[PDB]
């Protein structure tokens, strides 16, 4: 089921993509009930209650579809600023998409969209996320090195957003 996407992505999608561009998924567990997990990650304008990076977020107005964020980051990363939009976001469904359409590092037409789904962990209510990605390969990167540190990224994230969740899931 995950570890199925992550499959087809890694390749059918990288086989789609052009030769510029690159694509992976990433999926994690978590011992959490959905609506705890989706509550973190459908705050478009609070990323930061889970992104290890997150500095600051700036929303101007409602954070509804298609609104812009402006995310700062941590020092030590090939980046200081994001500007990003919301392209996506199902409280039915579960799923939220964003495209990265601005700042100062090097990840042009960078899209994600993220799905999250109910299961069993262990007897518990559980949750299962997929995150997965396409972006550019910047001038003089290959696509495997683009995905490695994207996928690092991605990891990072869904790692926090484990740990957040199921902190909060024993209360
Ligand atoms: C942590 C970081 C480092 C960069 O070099 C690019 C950028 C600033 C966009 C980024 O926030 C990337 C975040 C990513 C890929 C996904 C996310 O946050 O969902």
């Amino acid at each position: 089921g995950g570890l199925e996407t992550v499959q087809y992505v890694r390749t059918h999608h990288q086989h789609l993509c052009r030769e510029n561009q690159c694509t992976s998924a990433l999926v994690k567990h978590i011992k959490a009930p959905l609506h705890l997990v989706w509550s973190l990650v459908r705050r478009f304008d609070q990323p930061q209650k889970y992104k290890p990076f997150v500095s600051r977020c700036t929303v101007i107005g409602d954070p509804e579809i298609g609104s812009l964020r402006e995310v700062n980051v941590k020092s030590g990363l090939p980046a200081t600023t994001s500007t990003e939009r919301l392209e996506l976001l199902d409280d039915e469904e579960h799923i939220l998409g964003i495209k990265i359409i601005g700042g100062d590092h090097r990840l042009k037409n960078y899209s994600s969209i993220l799905t999250v789904h109910p299961e069993i962990i262990e007897g518990r209510a559980g949750t299962m996320v997929i995150e997965s990605f396409v972006v550019d390969v910047p001038q003089g990167n290959t696509k495997d090195e683009t995905c490695y540190f994207v996928e690092a990224l991605i990891r990072c994230n869904l790692k926090s957003l484990a740990d957040v969740s199921e902190r909060l899931a024993s209360q």
